C-alpha cells in the first residue's frame, strides 16, 4: 500500500512537523522547505470537512490517537483524499512527546 510517513513535535505546542518521507513530498508537492516546521494543516483547503478536521485536533490535545479522512491539496492546487492516521507517542511518563502520522491516498 503507497503510504506516506511524518513526525510531528509535540513539545512546541503546535506540533510542527519535524521529518517526513521522500512520498510526502512527492505526493503533496513541497519540499521540505516548505514543510519543516510547519503545522500539518496548510494541507487543508475549501472541501475539507472541518468537523473531521476538528476530530484530529480533539485527539491531540487529549493524546489519543485518530483515523479521519480529509481532503487535500497539492502545492498545485489539486485535490487528493488523504486518509491520515495519527498515533501519540509517550515518555515512560506517560507524556507525549511525539505524533507520527500515516498518510495515504485514497482518490483510487
Ligand atoms: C496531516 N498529517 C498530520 C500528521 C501528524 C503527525 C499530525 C499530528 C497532524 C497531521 N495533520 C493535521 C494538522 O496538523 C492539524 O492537527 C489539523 O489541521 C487539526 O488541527 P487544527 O487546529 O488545525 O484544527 C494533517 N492534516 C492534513 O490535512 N494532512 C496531513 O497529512
Amino acid at each position: 500500500l503507497r503510504h506516506t510517513f511524518v513526525v510531528a513535535d509535540a513539545t512546541l505546542p503546535d506540533c510542527p512537523l519535524v521529518y517526513a518521507s521522500e512520498g510526502f513530498y512527492a505526493m503533496t508537492g513541497y519540499g521540505p522547505d516548505e514543510v519543516l516546521g510547519h503545522n500539518c494543516r496548510f494541507l487543508q483547503g475549501e472541501g475539507t470537512d472541518p468537523k473531521e478536521v476538528q476530530k484530529i485536533r480533539d485527539a491531540i490535545k487529549k493524546g489519543e490517537a485518530c483515523s479521519v479522512r480529509l481532503l487535500n491539496y497539492r502545492k498545485d492546487g489539486t485535490p487528493f483524499w488523504n486518509l491520515l492516521t495519527v498515533t501519540p507517542i509517550k515518555t515512560p511518563d506517560g507524556r507525549v512527546s511525539k505524533f507520527v502520522g500515516v498518510q495515504v491516498d485514497v482518490t483510487s
